[PDB]
């Protein structure tokens, strides 16, 4: 025999990780282990693998740099400490015993260990053009991948309008607070995953790009635009 | 407040540079700065923040490695050192202030800071593929992205011809000088960003595939290359 | 002249090696020398180049990690060290002799070295999904890139397969050898570079992701898998 | 010539600065240009040059991952660039004129850039060892090599003890406050570099390490410390 | 409260360790937490901090390759993350509690956690230099820091010859084994971390340098080395 | 068994060399294979090793970064590539073959392959101090570890003055060649590795420190000075 693997993690980009797996019912150090990477309904890899009895090791080139294999005889433990995670690493890995002669490459496995690196949240804007007539309602869109609310109970969800040549300019600030000096014709509304600017009557002075923002989950991101122009 | 940004930078890939923000108004220490980019149409990124009164930073993940945030309480100023730059960095950067309290993300911005980062001469070649009958007359062209003109005035675009299996042997230098011992059917014209190679009269010997070359500004680059074969 | 460079190098990924360029029929110091890269029918490109006399250098910056040129003035040679080689550096790679002048570039080249760093074995597995009716015959084929015999004269292909929420289980190893306890419904042929597996009866619980691998050339790869699923 | 350089700079480890040489008198690209380093009564070591012609450049080994060299023609202006640095960093940086035919290494100098890291704190603690009778009164001395003044007001300095087998705890902050549980036998004094604490009457529970530190600047740090012990 | 912090580590140099802090007693979110370090009978450093509440985080510039700081707010726990340890890591890892307002550095500390980095064997070859006169008995002393016994039953030291000009020679292996063509007149004894080469009548060929070496634990090492030479 | 080991190399800092080792008088791929490094008179030291059949590597961990292992199968050889190469790379490199069965470890040498990485030139410069009174006559001193003549045929030694709070000045060039404005009491002569300043009547505006300097070898190297002041 049996290969037991510790248990699934959950960690953010950049951060490192060192699973293990135990053997019993055999002699540890009479047998190679390998370590094999599943990716979410994509296929299967080979990482590498060490000889428990004397600690030499075969590297897959592709994942040198990605991890390192080790072995603690007196547990009779395998370990692989992986580093600089990305989105690319999320997948379920597995140990697997190779033959004691060297015909068969993984006659018993672990039952795996799943490492999950979270995904950076996506902000959808629509329209990405939006011509309009002086004096017009208008109304834009912006919806998330994942939750916008934060643990301490706040949505920093802001909308931002810029001009052209010149910077942004805060229009709205936790979903519906209007920044000191904006005019009462912008409103924002919402929750969770879904977010609207409404402007009640547009002026010129209001074409440009607006763009909404999440700063409730590193990293803090930006949504696509929207270009409000005169229509003609 | 105010927020005054360092000028414009025109810089080669690999090249560094330090861009400073100076704040005025306001207790400099009381407020969080963060730094946003922005690349040409494409839209707005966050970089990261620092806290000016204890000096603590927080990091995008994917710009760790590329920025380093600072301050210096003095002159009020707040900094951001951005190295190994690449096309893909040249943008707009802007610095702006976070909220005295935790609601609003951007409340005052700087005027923002272009960074751009030189692009390589591209040389366009055509056509691709150029069938000809022994005797007839035959003209290739060589297109630039910039001027192919260095500051001491002269035009450094050469041709070369590479016969199968052999390495490339040079015929024309410097626009429309012929090589040492190349025959006078081969002739080079043109200035600028467009040029013309010709041969009076093809031979069999004349077979093969044509690079045009730039020697005028670092990194040096070839056309992609045209083949003169016998017709059929 | 006449500049005469090293033999042909066969690598692996991951490999250095470190070409020459010995110069004669003129005096080494008094010219500069430059490399260039020629990918297998893609085009040219300027590595970089070296003053023989002072030992100056000036790189392409896309090249400049990956190369160091230096040279060797008693015996009249220029070298090249190419560094943490991978697939997209197999090329044939070119000294070339600037003008004394400043004129013309390259007039007169190397032979040319070839640099071939070769490729992992790729198994194409067929098809992609299989319905099936239990007591059905059933058949699933696997060819790779190249040879999957090693020096010793054994073929290390095997085949395994994974049920749902488990990990893989051996079936065949060896090419044709069915693992202890695996049902004779299942067989294993084939040899060099294409095989298959059998199943003379499909019973419900064959039903999962068959995956073909190949333990004899690093990296060791697996097949893209096959979904055996009850017809419907 | 005449070649003026930027004015001093003042740094803190792990930032990098981008010095400048203005040339006048001469043709600019007609020139090498050589960079010298001076630390603090300690020599002149050559590090690198630059051929603003071609763009050719030559290091001096020891210092190729540290410096960069590149030149602006239109402004007549060489650039040196420092990356990562140190205390071992801290120098007077010169740039110099190589002669028109090499004859000569450093023919005119620029008046010289004055580049200082600044330095970590040193507390230094007296005595090492103090035995003392029980009941006796004791006195430990802490002095700095810079002031322990914020900018804010206040003077972060501490007091901490180490019992036999346990871990520190916090006796005086802020110079002279007693933290929690603390006894009134304990007292602390002193302002800017020179720091005292006090024991009243020595009992055997106030035996151990103790040890001063400073949370003024960064990085904070701890004196050598003084173990109490008795003289039985 | 109360900090409690995970147990001891024994790892060799190369590998990596997470460490954890629970905190209990408190509000996670609203205190800031620091980290320390020990080295046996050394003295006190600082690492560097975070704040559980928005993430940001401050190092001391010399542990910033080596250190990284993260929380998991659900279960009130801080970590960090120790990579390619050295020798020069082994020490007692301490967290601790920052003041609310920020009045004092460590109110509040961790139990601490041991991490020792395994030291590589010694062996001290004695003498150094060893005249003799032709027919004289020789002995030779080498003595080793940790125990040369392998957890498989055998011992592993040896014993090389180094004549004049040549490279080294087998002598012994396995303590008292002799190799082939060694003369009857060297033998080996001892066990354990004390071993002892005799030489019974010396001879001319005998002289050069003697080696004493332990393949048992990696990094497999050497002694010093005694010089035999004759009392002409 | 015989193991044949390839030719000495003399490197610059910086270099990278790759060396192998042919076996021949028993199955290569039946034994592993050590590497093993000597310094000048300094002692032995274990690299790695590798097992020629199945690929796999042990490194001591000190030369991890330093040095990579590989074989070629059909020519029976084995390889050990060196990078980055400093003056503590410089020693005697061996191959050697591990017993059948492991009982011992060096049982068979090759002859060694020399690796001399290249010495900076050093000048010691004497006196470091030198009182005299005005009018008198001074005498300087400079020798260099290696000799200072240049291929081309030219000695570049020179002779450079710093007055207090000035930058350094020249003052002789190409051993004996005074530059402008330097007063007819200067003198220097030499070859070779010895060299002098000589001033016939000392005034107080000579007084400072001089500095002898050698640009014929890189890294170019200054002397360590010699201060010039009065017997008041």
């Amino acid at each position: 025999v049996q290969l037991q693997q510790s248990g699934a993690e959950l960690v953010k980009p950049g951060a490192s990780v060192k699973l293990s797996c135990k053997a019993s019912g055999y002699t540890f150090t009479s047998y190679w282990m390998h370590w094999v990477k599943q990716r979410p309904g994509r296929g299967l890899e080979w990482i590498g693998r060490i000889d428990p009895n004397s600690g030499g090791t075969k590297y897959n080139e592709k994942f040198k740099s990605k991890a390192t294999l080790t072995v603690d005889k007196p547990s009779s433990t395998a370990y692989m400490q992986l580093s600089s995670l990305t989105s690319e690493d999320s997948a379920v890995y597995y140990c697997a015993r190779y033959d004691y002669y060297g015909s068969s490459y993984f006659d018993y496995w672990g039952q795996g260990t799943t490492v999950t690196v979270s995904s950076d949240i996506e902000l959808t804007q629509t329209p990405l053009s939006l011509p309009v007539s002086l004096g017009d309602q208008a109304s834009i869109s912006c919806r998330s991948s994942q939750s916008i609310v934060h643990s301490n109970g706040n949505t920093y969800l802001e909308w931002y309008l810029q001009k052209p040549g010149q910077s942004p300019k805060l229009l709205i600030y936790k979903v519906s607070n209007r920044f000191s000096g904006v005019p009462d014709r912008f409103s924002g509304s919402g929750s969770g995953t879904d977010f609207t600017l409404k402007i009640s009557r547009v002026e010129a002075e209001d074409l440009g790009v607006y763009y909404c923002f999440q700063g409730s989950h590193v990293p803090y991101t930006f949504g696509g635009g929207t270009k409000l122009e005169i229509k003609r």
